[PDB]
């Protein structure tokens, strides 16, 4: 028997020379992209084959087994229907229809409080899938950047965990949410902030990170940890938008007079910078493709999904989920908890970072802003795909009713 | 080819005859329990065969196809392991050096506000197991009756959900913890209670229920529900626990009248009688192997894993399910969501109903409580259990570190 | 020398015999009634000299000594311009224009909760002085009974600390204002009652009062007590409006029930049956004449002004007093507080029950109550009387810029 | 007649010429010191009567008519019993029998948190008294310089109100207390700190003093206006206390950047330099002797006593008083307005400045303070004056049952 022989056959299709360009359809039929990193040796091979002829540019099976052995593993799960969601192509359509019945939703405000966010259009709208295999979807502006804002709130707090330990990091953060009434109050009884979601918990996990280094080492610490997060897809990084969070943080440095005075940084800690660290973090930017691998590496317990590296420890990932489920929405949270059941997380320049865990990671981004700070398109969505599909935390996976399951084929 | 003749070669060891306590003994080793009511046509015909050919105690295969036919479809995924934990054995090996490790546990005050928790006694401890496919385990005082006290709060406000649709009841009760900053205050924004799990959100949601009818119609119909939950087994009612409760209830007797000021009722409730049904739904009583196979219900989309039959709604289910997570554990409900990730209700009795979604549910009972109302043996258990295995609502089905997985070969 | 003959010259004329019509015009012109409790010798002695034989409505100086001698004290400090208010004749005119300028105030709404209190008319507005010397006027509808309501808090309060001592009555009530809006929490952080003003704390008071008699027999105490306080002017009950404020009590069952669980009652006390003796205790009625003589002996360290019986200790009205200023008007009582400081007290029927301490104690009343539950009329008047006045608790005896004080002569 | 020989037979003691030193203890006991600004000319007089004629220390009739001609007037009311306090020397043996008693509690915490507080031996306590006449005594360590603290909010706030008007100045803080549950919270319901006696509420004021100016003219300012409050006795400023002040306040910065987000201040305010003023004004010094001739200004409705200048407008002295009843002595500010009565404000320094309307100003001062901030000697005396004399707010002045009212005679 051979594994390269088998995968030749099931696309060969009784016949004996399969063209290049009827394996590359093939293998985006399966949702992975011909530049998917766990590829990129059977690519260059196919690369290399394409430069011996322009006449022919078919293979045969030893043709075809010189280009795939190296990734034959990936390319049979593949093409076994084995990925996460077996009929992906069914999915991205139901995708594409969520999307396009958001876009109707031309609702809420974009944010105007520095020139940056008020660029934007109000019509931008993308939406970015990354399966927990590397099955990837976009819909809408998916390759434009723009800043995380406090979508960098649940990835800075899983570098913290990852390099100190759920016990050190919550000496200094609370691990609840706060309560429709004191998204006001700075402090929890234990004089910590309730939780690393809100603006004095991410002001105390940003002093916790890389302690000892300058800033432009802090910062290019998590720049590299992003990286590794993205599956090295887009991260970037907008000093306008620096520039202008830092001339108008007024309640960011209330807030850090507040954690100073209450002794909540560690010792040693120079609060003003830290407040420059963390107008830095929030004014990195993304896309909704590259912001969606970095989702996935949440919902892949800690493995970035298009790479295979191992990026974040399981405590981790699942302290970050455990808080973006319960603390990721501002006010809306527990309403989205309720209803959505998804580990979420809103940021004020429109992006909302979606995590299906076990399933997939997303980014949805559309700047208009409801009441509440949560971009109305992406909010709507989010609503919408668990309605269609049993997504919901407790939703269960033998009994549910009408909806749809992309993990089954049947 | 035929199902009942390859079962029976899987059994039959190459041999040609299989002795019945050798089939009672593959069977059970799955997990099922001979008096599962879904193997009851089985149980019944292998007794008539003990009966009618009295000599010999051994099975052909044809005497064998005669016993399982109508509970093949249920015995073959039991002995080719495909229920949701496959090696119940080895699992139930570690249910009980949980068990054993919690049984250590010694602080913690018995509830003493009426003479009938304080009668119990503080080395009580007991936990039962139910799969969503109805594999059993129990260990310690699991047949012992106890009330289900705010244990019933999710069931009435499942059953409410089921019979009403989210939307009506969210119009009189909330969905989200007060923040543990408001055990005080009874009201949210909106003056509805905060939810379901505070027992403001419970003495609206009891008013909910049946309405119409008076309380003997009410309580009946929500006793044929639990029972249905729960596969017949013991639902009960002590009516000592009653009497003190409502000779006690001052706390439960000012929330009344404040619901009824600030109108929180629907319209023609009449209050101190739906706090009378109140009291009476908290005096139920169960045994953890009787309240597991509810846990597991839930932990099943609503549908009874020992009987088969539909019993709630799966919004109903899911509505459940997502607020015992949040607030399910009274002011230890973040810590709770946080580190064991687990859907769970905590009950005054000593009991902590949970539930692992899409694999089991259980019930754990010791009567000590901690300084929060919650049992503390049980909040020993659900640690360690968390601990063990990667059950917890964000760890991940592939990578999940030293954990273990049963539900994995 | 003589003080009856020097009191005869004064009125006498130059003339020496002095008509009884004038006598009594001249005496009104103090203030005094002559239905004054303290006067009725002098009233006794001139009904029988006018029998004597009826012509001549003139007394010599023997005639009117016979008379005027039992009473010559009170007398003469009235006719010498010794009350507390010497031109008493020129302070009830700016009473009546500050009265007609706030009947003008048409606004607010009858309280309607129960038709007891909707039965009465908009229309109603009456003000009545009694100060601290027993100089009496009236305007408006005044001897038109309605019930105190929460006017009547106050007075069971110092009835408490009258019999009981202030240590005890509060060890189960406190003595501060909650902070507003802290209206529907019921305790303090010591498990009290924030103070007696408010319907938790009241409730604890009216426990405290009598205990170990039948809730007949503590009623008929109390009753007894504002008998002495209004010095034996109207006090009465209306049972239609105590049967409707017990069968809609709902928010007082609701403390009632929290208090009995919080172990706030003093041991050995009925809840349900206290809830109806303050049921009672609120269905108490007064007219404003009669009020204001409860209010005159608050301003008068506890002695009635027309009797002049102690019927309550100093500690008693100080401390009472003391709370009416800061928790006297419901969430309008640090406004009212800041910019008129009076201690004052509000009901739902529209009384203000008002004390001007060493001067005057007043009751308004008009039914229409406003946004926060205060009489709009009533409190108009309490700012009139406040701008026009030095009567502000932290006005300044000496220097007070534009305002008038009636306690001055020339 | 002629009031310089009345005056001159009162004292002439039946003799035709009195001994000046006879004169200036006579002058003594009622009260006044000799070096009072009103009495200058009687006393360059004396003194330059006691250079032109060494011959014999006495006085006739035509050479005392010489020396009391320009102070006459209060000459007068000094010598016929008519000051606030006609027996000034009893009174004064009751402050020294309080102080003693106060001595004895030798409980309390010292301030440290800067080192300047913290050198103040725990066992200085001083109590100065200055009444509404310009009667003064001292007992203790009345002339050591410490500073105002929180003891300057009272009399900025007043300044405000002086100069702007009390509309304007409460569009920018409330006038109520916030409630023991709100000691934390730095805004009310209307996005306002919640009263003038609260760090912040004392922040947004001072940013409403003098604007337009630099800090140096802006204190000036000030300086010259507490000058006039105290009679130009000491005031003075410690910078060492304000570098240790400024260094220290990341709780005042955390108020700062918090009201500038929730646009609490005048527009065109600059934020961090309001604090360096707020810095300064708690840094002033007085002694006790100095102090309580401001706290006799407010007792006085404005006028400083020992001058006769107009210094605050009503109004400004009157809302002041009403913020000092209710908000003035931190949490324990109900407690102390119910058992007290008395307008009072409290600093970090240990002192008290007390007003009791129309009688007199106080300063008392010891550094140790109790639980929450107040100082215990003070505290201690504070209670005593009340439960000896009815100067309580709410006491009567006719009955007062076994209290003391130095007001009267005998
Ligand atoms: O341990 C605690 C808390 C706690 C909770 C539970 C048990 C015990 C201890 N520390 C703690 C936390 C937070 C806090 O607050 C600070 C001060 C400024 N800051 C404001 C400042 C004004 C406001 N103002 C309003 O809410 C106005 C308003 C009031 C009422 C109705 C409507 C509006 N909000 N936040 C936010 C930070 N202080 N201390
Ligand atoms: O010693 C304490 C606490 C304490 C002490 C020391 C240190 C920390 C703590 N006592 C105490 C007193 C009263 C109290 O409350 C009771 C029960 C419920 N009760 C409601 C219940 C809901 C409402 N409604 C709302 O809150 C809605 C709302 C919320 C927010 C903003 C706007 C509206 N009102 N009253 C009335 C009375 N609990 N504990």
């Amino acid at each position: 028997p051979s594994l390269e022989d088998l995968l030749f056959y099931t696309i060969a299709e009784g016949q004996e020379k399969i063209p290049v360009h009827k394996f590359i359809t093939a293998l985006k039929s399966t949702g992975l992209r011909t530049s998917d990193p766990r590829l990129k040796e059977c690519m260059d091979m196919l690369r290399l084959t394409l430069q011996t002829t322009s006449d022919g540019v078919m293979l045969d099976k030893d043709l075809f087994k010189k280009c795939v052995q190296s990734n034959i593993v990936l390319l049979t799960q593949a093409f076994r229907r084995k990925f996460v969601i077996p009929d992906f192509m069914s999915f991205t359509s139901h995708i594409d229809e969520l999307y396009e019945s958001a876009k109707k939703q031309s609702g809420g405000k974009v944010a105007d409080y520095i020139p940056q966010l008020a660029k934007f259009s109000p019509d931008l709208w993308g939406v970015s899938v990354c399966t927990a295999d590397g099955q990837r979807h976009s819909t809408g502006d998916t390759k434009v950047p723009f800043c995380l804002q406090s979508c960098v709130k649940p990835l800075k707090y899983a570098i913290a965990v990852n390099d100190l330990g759920t016990e050190y990091v919550h000496r200094y953060v609370g691990k609840e949410p706060s309560g429709l009434r004191f998204n006001k109050l700075f402090l929890n009884e234990d004089d910590k902030p309730h939780n690393p979601m809100v603006n004095a918990g991410a002001i105390v996990v940003t002093s916790l990170i890389k302690q000892g280094v300058n800033n432009a080492e802090k910062f290019d610490y998590v720049m590299q940890f992003l990286n590794k997060m993205a599956g090295n897809e887009y991260v970037g990084f907008s000093n306008a938008t620096f520039q202008s969070e830092r001339e108008s943080g007024d309640r960011n440095f209330a807030i850090g007079y507040y954690l100073k005075e209450k002794k909540c940084f560690p010792e040693g800690t120079d609060m003003v910078g830290i407040l420059d660290f963390y107008f830095q973090l929030c004014s990195i930017e993304v896309t909704c493709e590259s912001a969606s691998v970095m989702a996935a590496t949440l919902a892949n317990g800690g493995f970035c999904p298009i790479t295979g590296e191992r990026v974040l420890s399981p405590e981790a990932v699942r302290n970050t989920l455990s808080l973006m489920h319960s603390c990721g929405m501002y006010d809306f949270s527990g309403q989205f908890a309720f209803h959505v059941g998804l580990p979420a997380k809103s940021g004020v320049a429109g992006g909302i970072l979606l995590v299906v865990p076990n399933v997939m990671g997303m980014m949805c981004w559309s700047p208009p802003l409801d009441k509440m700070g949560n971009s109305v398109k992406g909010i709507h969505f989010c609503h919408d795909l668990v309605s269609l599909c049993n997504f919901h935390n407790y939703d269960n996976l033998r009994h549910f009713a009408k909806k749809l399951d992309p993990r089954r084929e049947g």
